[PDB]
């Protein structure tokens, strides 16, 4: 009649690599994020570095047309939004930050997660375990899963 994606595919596109790490990284870090949710959501994303993506990860530095923007260390750690037009989709990095594949400053995987969450549609949770909430909390790549909490947002993407 019939069903019916929203979305199913997710083509998505980097602009620029930070210099920060190692390109490999960078996408590695974007990769197993996007990863994270293709796992729990039947949403079947797919890098392009060439072609057209639905969505979009911006990085810049200051002042990039929002008015909050940047703040270099601290503040905001990310920007990006799912359901809204133009911007809406894609993900905006501070790239001023120095984000680190280790613990280190920030993760670029763990804020990716969360941003990469708010690109499939998801409205901020509120608890800590779960990574969709407002805040950031340090987390284990190496047990790496969402929380039972966060999967509930998550599949509150129909619907
Ligand atoms: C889970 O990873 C995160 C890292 C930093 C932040 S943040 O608190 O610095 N910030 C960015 C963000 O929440 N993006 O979605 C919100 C800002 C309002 C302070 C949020 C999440
Ligand atoms: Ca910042
Ligand atoms: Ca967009
Ligand atoms: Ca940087
Ligand atoms: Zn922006
Ligand atoms: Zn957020």
């Amino acid at each position: 009649m019939g069903p019916v994606w929203r979305k199913h595919y997710i083509t998505y596109r980097i602009n620029n690599y930070t210099p920060d790490m190692n390109r490999e990284d960078v996408d590695y870090a974007i990769r197993k994020a996007f990863q994270v949710w293709s796992n729990v959501t039947p949403l079947k994303f797919s890098k392009i570095n060439t072609g057209m993506a639905d969505i979009l990860v911006v990085f810049a530095r200051g002042a990039h047309g929002d008015d909050h923007a940047f703040d270099g260390k601290g503040g905001i750690l990310a920007h990006a939004f799912g359901p809204g037009s133009g911007i809406g989709g894609d993900a905006h990095f501070d790239e001023d930050e120095f984000w680190t594949t280790h613990s280190g400053g920030t993760n670029l995987f763990l804020t990716a997660v969360h941003e990469i969450g708010h690109s499939l549609g998801l409205g901020h949770s509120s608890d800590p375990k779960a990574v969709m909430f407002p805040t950031y909390k340090y987390v284990d790549i190496n047990t790496f899963r969402l929380s039972a909490d966060d999967i509930r947002g998550i599949q509150s993407l129909y619907g």
